[PDB]
């Protein structure tokens, strides 16, 4: 149950960051 | 800096549906 | 056992389209 | 062109072994 919990948050936070970067660079 | 910005919110969000699909299913 | 795979595959095609444009373009 | 194809080579590793996974996991 958990390491799926683990990877999806793992992709997740890549994929926001990226949004974020992409708005300010 | 639109295009991108597009993509990138596409990402987060399958990403966070994920995340939440395999925290509660 | 499909919805996931289905998913799994979506985000994996995203991301290598984003692969290979980041080397075209 | 660079650190651009670090973050998708990255993103596309992540994806396709969730993929694999999900197929025979």
């Amino acid at each position: 149950y958990y390491k799926e919990i683990a990877h999806a948050l793992f992709s997740a936070l890549f994929a926001l960051s990226e949004l974020y970067i992409a708005v300010r660079y």
